[PDB]
């Protein structure tokens, strides 16, 4: 028998009220399929990386649950979730502010959360400055305020624990749909930032190739088309950046692929 390997990073997916509508047409299937295509074509990405350019590879994600929001969030007033029809703190504009959208469904997720490597949200909401997803920021360290793995950090004004094992990825931007190539780099990216990568910085060439040599990597700070073939890959730099997240832990909360 095989000895059991930990490599899989498992993912609780939702789906909010807009995803549904908008990109899902109103119907399960059709927002399940979405997903699960394109969780699948993000781990190709993932599995595929030798991370150490050795033998550090096979590490991935597989979704554990889909979770999808058919209706919006009924709310009391002065109440707020991130799955209600209005957006928040201005009702006014199609979207949250992206930063208080992440902080809202890491609070409403948390008991969810808490079983998964990962929770990640799929919405359609044109976030403001061409802001595309966000995701807490992983780390080797066992206090990271983020990224793979669930660890509790108490909310007082909730009277619960919450978990910053967290990502959203929105698939509208300047008024339109995405490519699937773009969402797919989209997701990619915001996982990358949960795997602990940070953005490839332009004082390293070799994590920041000029548009001749195959063009910018997933983490570069401009988001990439896809267009390039750099722009599915991770750098050198996301690469020792993952590895130690991943070596940390990998044993904390990975899983044998299913
Ligand atoms: C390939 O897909 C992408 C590549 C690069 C990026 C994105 C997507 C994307 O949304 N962005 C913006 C961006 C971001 C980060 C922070 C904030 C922020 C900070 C403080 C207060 N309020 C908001 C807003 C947007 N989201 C992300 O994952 N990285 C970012 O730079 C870069
Ligand atoms: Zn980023």
């Amino acid at each position: 028998d095989p000895d059991p390997m930990k490599n899989t990073c498992k993912l609780l997916v939702v789906a909010d009220h807009r995803f549904y509508r908008y990109m899902g047409r109103g119907e399960e299937s059709t927002t399940t399929n979405y997903l699960i295509e394109l969780i699948d074509r993000v781990d190709d990405i993932y599995r595929n990386t030798a991370w150490d350019n050795a033998g550090f590879k096979g590490y991935g994600i597989q979704i554990e649950q889909i979770r999808i929001l058919k209706s919006p969030q009924e709310v009391k007033p002065g109440e707020k979730h991130y799955n209600m029809a209005k957006s928040y703190p201005n009702e006014e504009k199609d979207a949250w502010d992206v930063k208080m959208l992440l902080e809202q469904f890491s609070f409403d997720i948390a008991e969810e959360a808490s079983k998964v490597c990962l929770a990640h949200l799929f919405t359609y909401q044109d976030f403001d400055m061409g802001t595309l997803g966000l995701a807490y920021g992983g780390s080797p360290r066992a206090n990271s305020h983020g990224g793979v793995c669930p660890k509790a950090y108490y909310s007082p004004v909730g009277k619960k624990n919450i978990y910053l094992n967290s990502g959203l990825t929105s698939t509208k931007n300047y008024g339109k749909t995405i490519l699937t190539k773009e969402a797919d780099l989209v997701t990619t990216h915001e996982l990358g930032h949960n795997f602990g990568a940070e953005h490839d910085p332009d004082g390293l060439a070799e994590c920041a190739p000029n548009e001749d040599q195959g063009g910018k990597y997933v983490m570069y700070p401009i988001a990439v088309s896809g267009d390039h073939e750099n722009n599915k890959m991770f750098s050198q730099c996301s690469k020792q950046s993952i590895y130690k997240t991943i070596e940390s832990k990998a044993q904390e909360c990975f899983q044998e692929r299913s």
